[PDB]
Order: C-alpha cells, then sequence, then structure tokens
C-alpha cells in the first residue's frame, strides 16, 4: 500500500445549531471525473433535499501528468517544463494546468452532506458551470422554486491562452427537473440574447428568475466591465429562455462593483451598488416581473458586502455589511436598519464593528457567518446573532477552518471547500 500526495476535494462544516465545526475525511479528486483531472467543487445547493455542485475540473496534477506513463495527458505539449504562474494560479514543473476539456460541464448529486456515492452526468452542451474570480469559484448553478436546477455557464474558458483549452461553446444554460438524475432537453444559448455577453456570476431571485452579473465587453479575468444586471426568465419564451437587462441602475461606467450576493425578499432582489469615486454606495432594489430596478437606502461608507435580515423573538432588522476603507486600514460594520429603500445608515452609531469578510452568509434570518480568504493559509470564520434585546452580537464560538474556493449551505450546515494537497493510499 503505497501513500503519496494527490490531490482530493476538502470539505468543512460549520453546524449553526450545534456551533460546532467538522472536517470530513478528504475526498479523492484525482481521476473525479473519469478522465484523470481533479477538480475544484463551485457551489453547495441544496434542492430537493439534496446537494448540487459542479466539479470544475483543473487539469492534471503532478501525480496526474504522471500517472501510469502521462496516460491522462492528452496534450503533452501543455505540461509545465519548470514552476511559475502567479497568485492561486501559480504552478509547478509536471502539471498540465487548467482542464484539457474545455467543451462539457459536470453536474454531482449527493444525498445528503456525508458526501458519499455522487451521482455524476455531463452535458455537452456548455462549458463548465462556475464563475471565477481570483483564487474564487462562484456558483452559477441555481433551483428555481419548484425545485427544477439551472446550470448556468459563462464559458469562462474561453479566454484560455491555448486553443485547446478554450470552450467553442457560447455562454448558457441547462437544466435537471426537479428529482431527476440526469439533464433534460432544455437548453439557452444566452450570447444570442445577451448581444453576445456573457457573465461573472449569478443567483436565484424567486420562481423561475435569475438575476445574471452581465460584462459590457469580453469576459476577462480580472472581472474588468461586469457592471450591468440582466434578470433571465428561465421558462420564458415558450421554455426557451428570456433575458432583459435591467433598467434604473447607473450607467455602467459609472459602477465600481456590486456588493456580491443578492437578498432576495418578497419577490425581489436587493443588491448593493457601488459607484465609482461625492457619491455613496446604496441600496437598489430589483423587480424580475419589470426588470427595473430603484434606488434604495443610502450606505455612507466605503462599500457593501452583505444584505439580510436578523430576528430574535419578537425583535427583528435589515443588516447591512459596510466596509470602510482608509488609507492604511480596512475595517467592517455591521448596520442595522428598518428598511433597505429608503434614508441612510452611517457607521458611528446601531453599528457594530468586525474584521472584514471575503464572503458573508446569513443563514435564513436567523445567523451571519463571515469567511474570510488567506492565500495558501487557512480562511477564518466568525458568526453574529440578535440577542434577546434586538441588538448585533457576536457568537461565541470562532474557528479556523481549510483553505476555501467555494461555500454554500445544506440543512444546518454552512459547508466550504477546495481542492487540496493530500496523502492518498495508492
Ligand atoms: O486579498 C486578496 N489577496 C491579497 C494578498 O495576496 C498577495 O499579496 C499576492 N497573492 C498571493 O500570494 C496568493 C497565493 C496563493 C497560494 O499561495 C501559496 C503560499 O502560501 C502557494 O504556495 C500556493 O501555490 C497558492 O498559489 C493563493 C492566492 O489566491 C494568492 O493571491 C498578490 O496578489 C495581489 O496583490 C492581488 N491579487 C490578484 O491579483 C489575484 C489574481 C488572480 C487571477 O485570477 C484570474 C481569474 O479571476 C486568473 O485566473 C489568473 O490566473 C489569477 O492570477 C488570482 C489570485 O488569487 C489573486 O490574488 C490583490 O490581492 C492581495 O493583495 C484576495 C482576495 C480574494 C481572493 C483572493 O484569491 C485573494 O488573494
Ligand atoms: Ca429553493
Ligand atoms: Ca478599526
Ligand atoms: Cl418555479
Ligand atoms: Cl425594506
Ligand atoms: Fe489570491
Amino acid at each position: 500500500e503505497t501513500q503519496s500526495v494527490q490531490k482530493g476535494i476538502a470539505i468543512t462544516y460549520l453546524h449553526v445549531t450545534d456551533q460546532i465545526m467538522k472536517n470530513r475525511d478528504v475526498i479523492r479528486g484525482e481521476n473525479f471525473l473519469g478522465n484523470g483531472e481533479y477538480v475544484t467543487f463551485a457551489g453547495i445547493l441544496e434542492a430537493n433535499n439534496k446537494i448540487y455542485t459542479a466539479p470544475i475540473p483543473m487539469g492534471l496534477s503532478v501525480y496526474g501528468s504522471a500517472f501510469e506513463d502521462g496516460k491522462w495527458v492528452k496534450y503533452p505539449e501543455l505540461v509545465k517544463t519548470e514552476d511559475g504562474g502567479s497568485n492561486s494560479s501559480s504552478y509547478e514543473k509536471g502539471e498540465l494546468q487548467w482542464t484539457q476539456y474545455p467543451n462539457e460541464a459536470w453536474v454531482a448529486i449527493y444525498n445528503d452532506e456525508n458526501f458519499n456515492n455522487p451521482t455524476l452526468i455531463r452535458t455537452d452542451k456548455i462549458s463548465y458551470a462556475c464563475g471565477r474570480m481570483r483564487s474564487q469559484y462562484y456558483q452559477t448553478i441555481w433551483a428555481a422554486d419548484n425545485g427544477d436546477v439551472y446550470v448556468f455557464s459563462p464559458s469562462y474558458a474561453k479566454i484560455m491562452d491555448a486553443d485547446v483549452q478554450k470552450t467553442n461553446l457560447p455562454a448558457g444554460v441547462v437544466r435537471i427537473k426537479a428529482g431527476a438524475t440526469d439533464f433534460d432537453s432544455y437548453y439557452c444559448n444566452l450570447e444570442e440574447l445577451s448581444g453576445g455577453k456573457s457573465f461573472l456570476r449569478c443567483w436565484h431571485i424567486t420562481g423561475d428568475y435569475f438575476l445574471l452579473q452581465m460584462y459590457t465587453g469580453e469576459i476577462n479575468s480580472r472581472g474588468t466591465g461586469a457592471t450591468r444586471m440582466a434578470v433571465f426568465k428561465a421558462t420564458g419564451n415558450g421554455d426557451k429562455g428570456e433575458l432583459y437587462y435591467v433598467d434604473g441602475l447607473p450607467e455602467p461606467d459609472r459602477i465600481s462593483s456590486f456588493s456580491g450576493t443578492p437578498f432576495c425578499e418578497n419577490g425581489v432582489a436587493y443588491v448593493g451598488v457601488i459607484p465609482i469615486t461625492t457619491n455613496h454606495p446604496a441600496i437598489y432594489k430589483i423587480d424580475p416581473v419589470t426588470h427595473t430596478a430603484t434606488k434604495g437606502l443610502t450606505v455612507n461608507a466605503t462599500g457593501i458586502t452583505a444584505i439580510g435580515r436578523l430576528a430574535k423573538d419578537s425583535h427583528s432588522t435589515y443588516v447591512v455589511s459596510a466596509t470602510v476603507t482608509s488609507a492604511n486600514s480596512t475595517a467592517n460594520y455591521l448596520l442595522a436598519t428598518s428598511t433597505l429603500e429608503s434614508g441612510s445608515v452611517t457607521p458611528g452609531n446601531n453599528g457594530f464593528e468586525t474584521a472584514t469578510g471575503t464572503a458573508w452568509i446569513f443563514y435564513k434570518d436567523q445567523y451571519l457567518y463571515r469567511l474570510q480568504y488567506n492565500q495558501g493559509n487557512e480562511g477564518v470564520t466568525t458568526a453574529y446573532e440578535l440577542n434577546t434585546n434586538g441588538g448585533i452580537a457576536k457568537r461565541s464560538n470562532e474557528y479556523t477552518i481549510t483553505r476555501f474556493t467555494t461555500y454554500g449551505i445544506f440543512g444546518e450546515n454552512i459547508i466550504s471547500s477546495s481542492a487540496v494537497d493530500a496523502t492518498f493510499t495508492d
């Protein structure tokens, strides 16, 4: 029995009720899809009492390229001859970086949070189903309210250097009917409807409506120009899909960024809009039925990084995470407000100072979890709630967690994941 370093998939659970952190045994990532490559999970989607994730191919590890004298190497000219690269895309000699099979998408369906015996299904109609920004892999699989799972691809691989690693498929969407175990016949080419544009990430709003953060020009590694929103009605136009750019937002050349995860309530989506350069961020309400946006709460801070609701007994409030960035520091404030649609909030008092967070997740209206990314080192997390006096309070337990590149919720577990180096037997 021979042990060696191989690629695995790490899973971290934050149980919200028991307030306990667990690591799963690392899942073997090598040859996850049957072609030798290893994978990164993108998204943890709860629907139909199951977990859906997109196993995003990463190419071949050093172990994978060497395995049985290059068995898995389709394009040997791409195997790296020396260490190189930058940031989370640094590579080592012997790697084959990024997938050799860009013209397909996989989805893994798991019966529960123990992540055993996945149903793995493939489509050749779209490229892999994630968005990309730096190290992070953005969820682009989402469930309509009836349980149908829509699988979106922005065709990020079209920007790969080598022809054989670029996808030739336009950004598009496919479907897994609720309770089905394979894709059905649905397909929507989004570039045909969008004016040739793809997207950075997307989310579910309500019903069969989804929100897409659209590019003004070509998709790119830095996310430049991801400054418009569109509403996608999946079953629109006789089950062919319909895409409408959102009206009422600032001009794209006036938007610096959007806040990251929308807050959905009563059939609409609230999103923070951070303008370039006196102009303060504000929360806009996006009505998917009319694809219209209206300006609401103003946030007197640098940016907005989370929007949600917290409650305890008879108390409840909206909560807006606001960043305050100075020349020498970056601070974060949780701000309580009774409305997202008028007025303003300012740190300096109902605010509560926290560390900054790479990702913020509301668990229902009960808890707010902060997840911090730390490059190659370990991530960090803390959690917040409303006390019995309706004030914002920090939860007792904090955690050091494995490096993560995606996250989601299933049941009472917040789940985070990444592709790791790990020892495996054989
Ligand atoms: O605040 C943050 N970073 C901070 C701190 O980081 C830094 O000072 C530097 N970084 C790292 O050293 C780094 C190191 C690792 C790991 O290091 C280990 C040692 O322990 C090695 O042994 C391992 O092998 C592993 O590699 C992973 C990372 O992620 C890293 O960043 C320099 O970076 C920058 O100056 C900017 N960064 C960027 O421009 C940037 C750009 C990309 C690009 O993405 C494109 C698609 O979008 C294309 O695909 C390109 O191919 C790819 O290059 C990817 C990134 O990861 C980026 O950071 C701004 O960032 C920051 O200054 C932060 C926030 C959110 C998410 C993140 O990932 C962050 O880093
Ligand atoms: Ca749902
Ligand atoms: Ca401070
Ligand atoms: Cl629906
Ligand atoms: Cl409101
Ligand atoms: Fe990085």
